[PDB]
């Protein structure tokens, strides 16, 4: 059932690695979750996964140089424009704030609210919480090895370049 | 003698295509050849052959978003500039031009060269020829994937962002 979620989260995963060095983030990996929920619902800031889940290895060709995603299309935005009521992952406007507190969401915890409220907060090594699930089901480095050349595939096909337009 | 030269004509066609979507032309196979004859010779544009066999996976750093390589260190300039009496692969700067021709050198026959004409010329079908040999000697297929692992490896751990600089 989370096999779109969890994917998306690898996928996502191996991406940002090749297209900055670095993995994805607590917050970022958190705005697949909303995203899995609510999906019409506009997911403004960090966004990268909920770019993955919502567009597939095409969150390619759309990723800023922020690691962000703008796709008004799958209601991925950057930043927050006017009249966007959507989720900010990290950023204070839009309608409903998501960061990071003690007290906040686990990866199950949130699955399970059946709310949107005004600020929504997530715990503390979501990433971690959230690697453990996906790795006691899958073998992950297993689907990461495929992920990296199905990517490599993609930006091959018409090279980095062309990607950056 | 020659597998570290075939290694940069596989390299570098397995690094093209992330780049800019597409193989690498006759003269810059050539180029290698040349690079690899002539240690001290500088080469100038269509050089990404010639660049990978001087520099390895270093090479990846230094492209052009032509796919010429500028490293004066190893003695590539993707254009002429004053006072470098080099080859030109493909142009009418520095000392010698190298060019295709309907008679032009073959593989074999440009390898077994032994002086440095006003202008070199190399057969239609130069790749075609040289990668006629590299087939008959390994399973190019386990190299082009290794190249890809190891120019992946490269590139992600830079980032693809620190890497077109
Ligand atoms: N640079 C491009 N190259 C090829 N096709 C494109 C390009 N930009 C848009 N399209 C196509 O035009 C149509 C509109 O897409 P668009 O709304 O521009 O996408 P997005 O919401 O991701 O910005 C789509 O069918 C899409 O396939
Ligand atoms: N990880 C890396 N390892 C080596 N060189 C790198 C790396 N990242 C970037 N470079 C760049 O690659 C180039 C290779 O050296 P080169 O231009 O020949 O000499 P210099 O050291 O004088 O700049 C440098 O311009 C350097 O800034
Ligand atoms: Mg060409």
């Amino acid at each position: 059932m989370f096999e779109k979620l969890y994917s998306a989260i690898i996928y996502s995963d191996e991406f940002k690695k090749i297209l900055l060095g670095r993995g994805v983030d607590d917050l970022e990996i958190a705005s697949a979750y909303i995203a899995f929920l609510y999906e019409d619902l506009p997911i403004i800031g960090k966004n990268l996964c909920a770019a993955f889940l919502r567009m597939g290895l095409d969150a390619v060709y759309n990723v800023m140089p922020s690691g962000k995603v703008y796709s008004p299309r799958h209601k991925l935005y950057p930043i927050s424009r006017y009249g966007i009521d959507g989720v900010c992952i990290n950023c204070d406007g839009g309608k409903i704030i998501l960061r990071i507190s003690n007290k906040g969401y686990d990866p199950e915890d949130l699955l399970e609210s059946k709310g949107l409220e005004s600020r929504i907060f997530v715990s503390k090594n979501f990433k971690k919480k959230s690697m453990e699930i996906i790795e006691k089901i899958w073998d992950v480095n297993k689907i990461r090895l495929i992920a990296r050349k199905e990517i490599l595939e993609r930006i091959s096909a018409g090279g980095i370049l062309h990607m950056i337009r």
